């Protein structure tokens, strides 16, 4: 997993 | 967005 823009579970927006 | 599973900009762990 990580940070940036894409798609999974976590906190985006 | 917020806290749960789909696709944008954030955190995915």
């Amino acid at each position: 997993x990580x940070v940036x823009x894409x798609x999974x579970v976590x906190x985006f927006d």
